[PDB]
């Protein structure tokens, strides 16, 4: 396949959250490949640093990964200013990180409730707050903040996640409004199911296959390359007025 | 005018969070004036013991108040059984209550964020784990959860409010696939700008007036009583078989 | 089984597309219920009286039925002005009639496109054109188009119905805007797979059972009843602030 | 100001519907300069035969040119098979040709809501159908149906046009559906209020640049272009798993 070359992407300083695995390390990639200097924090040490040898050895610029718990704001708030003293100032933010670990209402505590938030909603308000003094001093900036199909299909066995994932499409809406005079776009990018290897080896059986195969339009692998490009189009100088909007990638799901 | 009597709602056990003043009071008193037994929560305890004189004064059965923040989730769980107790098991729950206090990216703290969440997200979910085992022995149920149209605006000055609001309709829509199979209903309602005594106080200025006027399709006040009729609906048996579907009740703002 | 009163629908003049079979039949029966003053066209003249008859028997005010053909707009509109002269300016219309034949994209002649909307679509627009000076001389009235979740599912074999079915949406839109300032609520609603005979008849199969028990959230038949409470809802007094919206009776399917 | 380019569409086959004048020019354009072979219909014939020798003159492929009224379906679906005949079967069908004139509910005649639909929504579903089985001999296709925010933003004055835009949802998802077993993603694309010369001309005064100031969150003008790029990586191997959904380029508009 022939994709997409982003001349406006060269030389951006790009933050991406849980880039070192999944779709987060195929955006990690993408970016790496049209030039951008890439930062990303994971708790996967190993398999980020693998990724960041692996891109540079491709010949691309190499990646900053810094372990980061993202669960920890003021640590996670530290290593994005450090990280901007290495770069500079960002241009682009992808809230990609999340964990989709199923659970029942009737066993969910307090502390489990609070840990799938601290997981997959609070992160994503901070890397803002964190990265906008910077786009304003570049001018402008492009923000992408993950959802899912998950909370559109009315997804079962996981209501603390559908709870976080739609909650993304009111921290798009309201900071588009909020930032949108700075320049700075703020859009939802929503994934269908990915063929990760998480997925295949957690969630995925013959009856998900056949789901798939159901209520897919596009038959074959939703993969993470195909949302990686997506998140590169809204990064890039083409999607200059794009904002506040929902873009799903998802074979025809839903 | 000439409202709606529901005799399905005569004798029901209803549960609402903020039903002290607001929306939520004007919930409570319609709920009371089909007969229906109504408890509910606030921190408004003047306001609330005042409400409730008033129904009961007025020939409705008197609601039972319970002083209890939501922010205490093992206080509001005790609560939600010890109401339990009195009224037997919940059919309805109607998860109102919210503070919609305007901050600024900026200045967000950690504990600011937290407390955010804690008010207008957390107390839904462990409200519908306090009812679900009761609305199950009472063969199914209506759960209401609210919304907002500030989302769907892309409403600046309190993007935490935002995500919160919008996080409503993945509760509603992972809760009614994993609550159906148990014929309890899950719903998403979604006011306008409601002309509450909160409202006209704190948020409506000269050029809030012009935003209601250019905005709305129907010109005049959406009130609370607007938005109890459409949660009686969604709690009576005129309603069975709406689930996971969210209604705006907006007078054609969004 | 003990559904609502709305005592403000007593004495009103309704005016009803295809209310001779389906799920219009049931509108038809549940506003005379209410008191209110019916009619209705359909081309199905033995089906018609019938319900007429059957209503009459109930004890409810016998709904006026004229047969037309709607693909003839000059003799609908001639007979929406006749049944005015009956029983004086409508306060409430509900475009229901439609036809879901499956076609195939590479059969369609031009012919059979233009039939096509000509029922699904083209009635709609005439009735709300011939009722909307009547509504204006009573201070208002409310107006119910019909969608439907097939464009909502992207569902296959009739791709004319889906353009229709989701057309309403702009209908409702547009209208509700320009009505908005006489007190014209216009709202679209939007049926689940309901168990009409006609729908069990033509389109019923095993496969279709286990696709309505996978998709449903709330397991049983969506039917006729359920989607005339909504009707008989936005009509009502009770839902005086609710215009340009979506309310979809599905059982949770999307 | 340094925007993409997609390699995947040199050499193939695009053709778009209303290519002469505002945003359908600017795509026949985009394609042109990514080394497409473009066909466009149009009745605008000297604004059309201009574009296409400024296109040429540019150094890129000289798209085709062929007059045609789109109201007359057999003349259109004649003009697209001699198009084929001369550049082979298409890749990528753009239904972008519309016309947005201001009319009254209370003044459209039965022949004049004809034409509307005959100009607005006919000719997508025959662009289609004389597409689709040269589309299936390539292997797949895109196809890129244009809405616009008028019926989201339940925008008044023209409600046949509300309706017109909205039926391309349904169109989209139905043929979505059917057309993804040949490898065929069909997708809407819906812009904000675009600065053409038409818009700038016929539609815009001091009020509505007030109204595009607040409404958008990202001020200045959404332009054709804007519109184009969204297209090309529609078309574009980048966006091989989307199908069935809207693509939203308004400035954060609705
Ligand atoms: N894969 C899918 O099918 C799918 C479907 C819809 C939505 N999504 C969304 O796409 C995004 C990426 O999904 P994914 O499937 O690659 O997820 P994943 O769970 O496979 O990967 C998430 C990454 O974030 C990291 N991470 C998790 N918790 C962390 C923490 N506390 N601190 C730091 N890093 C942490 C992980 O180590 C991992 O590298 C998410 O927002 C997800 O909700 C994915
Ligand atoms: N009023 C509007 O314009 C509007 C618009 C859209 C959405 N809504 C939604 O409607 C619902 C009700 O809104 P409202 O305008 O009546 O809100 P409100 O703030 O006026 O009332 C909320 C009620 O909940 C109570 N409450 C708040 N925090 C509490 C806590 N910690 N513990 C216990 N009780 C607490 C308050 O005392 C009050 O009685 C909310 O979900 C809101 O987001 C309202
Ligand atoms: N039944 C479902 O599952 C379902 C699903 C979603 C949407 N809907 C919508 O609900 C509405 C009612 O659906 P239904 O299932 O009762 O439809 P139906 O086809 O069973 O009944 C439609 C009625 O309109 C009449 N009609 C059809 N063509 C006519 C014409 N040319 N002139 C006059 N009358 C004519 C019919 O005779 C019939 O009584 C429609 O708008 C449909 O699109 C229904
Ligand atoms: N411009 C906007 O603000 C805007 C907003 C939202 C949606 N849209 C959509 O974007 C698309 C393009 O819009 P536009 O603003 O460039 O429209 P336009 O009216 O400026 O141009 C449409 C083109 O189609 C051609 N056309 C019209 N009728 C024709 C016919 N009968 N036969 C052949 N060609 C015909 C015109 O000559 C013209 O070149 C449309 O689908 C429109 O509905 C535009």
């Amino acid at each position: 396949v022939q994709l997409a070359n982003f001349p406006s992407l060269k030389g951006k300083r790009v933050f991406i959250t849980g880039g070192g695995t999944g779709i987060g390390a195929a955006i990690v990639e993408a970016f790496a490949q049209q030039g951008a200097h890439v930062a990303f924090v994971d708790i996967a040490t190993e398999a980020s640093e693998a990724l960041c040898n692996d891109i540079a050895a491709a010949g691309h610029p190499k990646p900053l990964f810094r372990h980061c718990d993202l669960r920890d704001i003021p640590a996670f708030q530290a290593t994005i200013a450090e990280l901007q003293g290495q770069l500079g100032d960002f241009d682009v933010l992808v809230n990609n990180a999340a964990n989709d670990q199923r659970h029942k209402l009737e066993e969910v505590t307090l502390e489990y409730w609070n840990d799938r938030i601290a997981i997959n909603q609070r992160p994503s308000f901070f890397a803002v707050q964190s990265v906008v003094e910077g786009m304003k001093r570049r001018g402008g900036g492009s923000i992408i903040n993950f959802s899912s199909i998950s909370w559109h299909q009315s997804g079962g066995g996981f209501p603390v996640y559908t709870t976080a994932k739609a909650s993304t499409l009111g921290l798009t809406r309201g900071l588009a409004r909020d930032l949108g005079p700075h320049k700075i776009r703020v859009n939802t990018v929503t994934p269908g199911w990915v063929m990760t290897e998480r997925q295949i080896k957690l969630w995925l059986d013959e009856e998900g296959k056949k789901a798939i195969a159901r209520n897919q339009c596009l038959q074959g692998d939703l993969l993470p390359w195909h949302l990686a490009r997506m998140v590169l189009f809204l990064a890039a100088d083409d999607s200059a007025m794009c904002t506040a909007q929902e873009f799903i990638v998802d074979a025809g799901w839903v």
